[PDB]
DNA sequence: TGTCTTCAACTGCTTTCGCATGAAGTACCTCCCAACTACTTTTCCTCACACTTG
């Protein structure tokens, strides 16, 4: 029922400029910042492209 | 009147990030509590003596 309401029209002039938000799960198109303690250097905390692996 | 020098006392830090799993102080005091035994408590039960009789 909510899937057919994600695109509803404006309702209040207070909110007419916004659009709804969806808290989507992390997926294969997001980048994530991996850090390993040692931080000793900036190269020890890089951004990797997320690949969800099954049964991990 | 003025400026200088050493020593000892005082200040602040000296790996990061998480699991465990939190527990334990205690003197002085006690009033409450649990105890053993005896004592006490409430209802009930049943008999008994004297004067008089003949």
């Amino acid at each position: 029922a909510l899937a057919n309401q994600l695109l509803t029209p404006s309702s209040n002039v207070s909110t007419h400029t916004l659009n709804k938000k969806v808290y989507r799960h992390i997926k294969n198109r997001d980048v994530v910042l991996m850090n390993r303690q040692p931080t000793l250097h900036k190269a020890s905390m890089m951004g990797h492209k997320v690949r969800v692996l099954p049964n991990e």
